[PDB]
Formats: C-alpha cells, sequence, structure tokens
C-alpha cells in the first residue's frame, strides 16, 4: 500500500509543479497522472486556462495547514529529477481537485504508476459532463 509522508511548501510553480522541502531537502514535484494547461510550456508558453490551473494549485497548497506526499509504486523521479507523486493539502488530493474542476486532463498513464487512475478518470468524466473550463 502507498503511504502519505509530510513535506513543507516552498513555492508553487505551475498548475502541475510545486517545490517542496521533503526529508530535509528542496525538491521539485510533478503531479502524477495529470496534464494542466501550461503557463511556461517549453514551446507554447501560456495556454488557455494555464493561469487558472496555476492559481488553483497555488491557492490550494498555500492555504493548507498540512502538505503530504504520496509516491506511487514505480519510479519516484522523472528524467528531469522531479519527484512523481500525489500531493495532498489538508487531506485533499491536489491532483484530483484539478481534474474535478476541469483544470486538468488525465495524462497518458504508465504502470506501475497508475494507482489512482480509476479515481481520476471518474472525476474527469464528471467535469466533462458539467462542461467545466477545459470541457466547455
Amino acid at each position: 500500500k502507498l503511504h502519505k509522508e509530510p513535506a513543507t511548501l516552498i513555492k508553487a510553480i505551475d498548475g502541475d509543479t510545486v517545490k517542496l522541502m521533503y526529508k530535509g531537502q528542496p525538491m521539485t514535484f510533478r503531479l502524477l497522472l495529470v496534464d494542466t494547461p501550461e503557463t511556461k510550456h517549453p514551446k507554447k508558453g501560456v495556454e488557455k486556462y494555464g493561469p487558472e490551473a496555476s492559481a488553483f494549485t497555488k491557492k490550494m497548497v498555500e492555504n493548507a495547514k498540512k502538505i503530504e506526499v504520496e509516491f506511487d509504486k514505480g519510479q519516484r523521479t522523472d528524467k528531469y529529477g522531479r519527484g512523481l507523486a500525489y500531493i495532498y493539502a489538508d487531506g485533499k488530493m491536489v491532483n484530483e481537485a484539478l481534474v474535478r474542476q476541469g483544470l486538468a486532463k488525465v495524462a497518458a498513464v504508465y504502470a506501475p504508476n497508475n494507482t489512482h487512475e480509476q479515481h481520476l478518470r471518474k472525476s474527469e468524466a464528471q467535469a466533462k459532463k458539467e462542461k467545466l473550463n477545459i470541457w466547455s
């Protein structure tokens, strides 16, 4: 089973990236399983809703009392050295919140890092049905 672990917010960066102080050291984390419109896309820069998704994540982790990280079952860092995890703010998963508001799409999933895929798929469908932001 996965397990949550404490961390401290250092700075939110994008709708899908946040810098945290994990185990004594600063680390950039990429939110598992979600794709958020980008503000600093490597080729396009600011896409539609990017500012909205960035403000949403920033708002959520910044207003929290307790941040926790939950690594999945496979690799824990991507090629750029960013931790791959599910981030929770006061018990609520930032990854899911983003998808539920239609501020992110569920990304291309790759086992064994797919534990919450079903859950995330369920929130994205609901957001599509409600025609929210990205699904409007």
